[PDB]
């Protein structure tokens, strides 16, 4: 699995990507609520069914058509990451489409429809946005760090507890900021590029960090686990920061809540 | 007080946005730091020196050089919104002029350096961005409601408690979500469009919500003082939404807390 499966990721995000930023010239409060649905299902079925059409043997995922990946070559995608900013005609909404082989990942392209910044980034041969090679941050002390994140849909009394209570431990630290720009993909991309240090998320999800990851890494940063060492992809969370540092500096400042 | 002021205005946030956006090809943790500061001063000089070049009469106010305005025909300036992000090179920092005369807004132009957006407005003529009428959501139910706000500087374990105590208020509503971009102006900005549904912030200051405040209301929208009616300049928290019931709805559900 390599380029012409690249060569498409990219081709099929950039139409993926116009389709969809002619679909914010909308005009209301629900109608633009489906809009943005059957865009999402417009997208979903261009890029699953054109990469179907070309190796119509590889695996598929994403938000609509669980996540359980064998080590066939297969094709994690996110049609539309930012579907509430796209609601509101927010600037901020990404399309994803990550691909992993022999169970690991080997790219992916994230897009953003309004600023047209594309992120891509194979596995060996490092990440860019718009042709500019992209190296993380390199930053590591909390004091200096401007970190990401979003909240999450699960609007249940306990998890809220956790969320606020674990902004504060980063805030207590002296972390320059937090933005909630309210797009997983984009943030992870911000981090890669080094206009963040550091992401956390709980409630997240595999197609989010797929392609993100790749990026991530081949552009210097890291992404492990809330808790340390590995990353567990099929699991709902993911601490990726501007260095191996930092990353663990993350965790042992953070408590866990998911699915 | 009428165009020439406008007319230059506008000029002057156009070139005090390229100097800035040309200052973001940075190459370094504080030398950054420096390079930022400097460009704040770059463009203060250039704005609040131009303006008083061109009527020398006029009073000015920014975040270098009380806010006590009087009734003078006085600009209310923020060279640059957004310095935190500017030294992380993150995408979303704002110039912004606001002018008053008889001690009222009379207009104001918010600028946006990368995404080169330009949000003007003046009173009795409604807002623009880039030449495009611009008009406020027109929302009321918070359960459909997309907040903004950001984290003030003030890092005091009293201060916090009361932030992530706040956030929570919005979020134990229906609120679909909330946004810390990390910039007022642009937030302003955003509710102004349509993109975001309200905003609230303690902590703020007087030449933040001078520009936006205009172009908010002759966008539709409403800002008005955390507690109620009336919207108090030089104190430092606002409440604008995209409606005078989701505003008064803001407040309801809100805690105090400033200086
Ligand atoms: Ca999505
Ligand atoms: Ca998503
Ligand atoms: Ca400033
Ligand atoms: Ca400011």
């Amino acid at each position: 699995p390599w380029e012409e499966c690249f060569q498409a990721a990219v081709q099929l995000a950039l139409r993926a990507g116009q389709i969809i930023r002619k679909a914010l010239t909308e005009e209301t409060k629900t109608s633009a609520a489906d809009l943005v649905t059957e865009t999402d299902h417009l997208v979903e079925d261009l890029i699953i069914s054109e990469l179907r059409e070309r190796f119509p043997s590889h695996r598929f995922i994403a938000e609509e058509a669980k996540c359980v990946l064998t080590h066939s070559p297969t094709w994690i995608i996110d049609p539309i990451d930012g579907t509430c900013n796209f609601v509101h005609r927010f600037p901020t909404v990404a399309v994803s489409i990550g691909f992993a082989v022999r169970q690991e990942l080997e790219f992916g392209v994230i897009y953003h429809c309004t600023e047209e910044r594309l992120y891509t980034g194979r596995r060996g041969r490092g990440a860019f946005c718009n042709g500019q090679r992209l190296r993380v941050s390199g930053e590591t002390d909390l004091s200096k760090a401007l970190v990401l994140t979003e909240i999450g849909p699960k609007r249940d009394p306990a998890t809220l507890k956790l969320f606020l209570s674990n902004m504060e431990r980063l805030l207590h630290a002296k972390a320059h900021g937090v933005r909630v720009i309210g797009s997983s993909t984009l943030a992870l991309c911000h981090l890669a590029s080094g206009a963040a240090d550091a992401y956390y998320q709980f409630g997240l999800h595999c197609w989010d960090l797929a392609a993100a990851t790749v990026i991530i890494r081949e552009a210097g940063g890291i992404v492990i686990d809330t808790s340390g060492g590995p990353l567990d992809l099929m699991a709902c969370r993911v601490v990726a920061a501007s260095t191996r540092e930092m990353a663990m500096l993350i965790a042992q400042a953070l408590q866990t809540i998911n699915y």
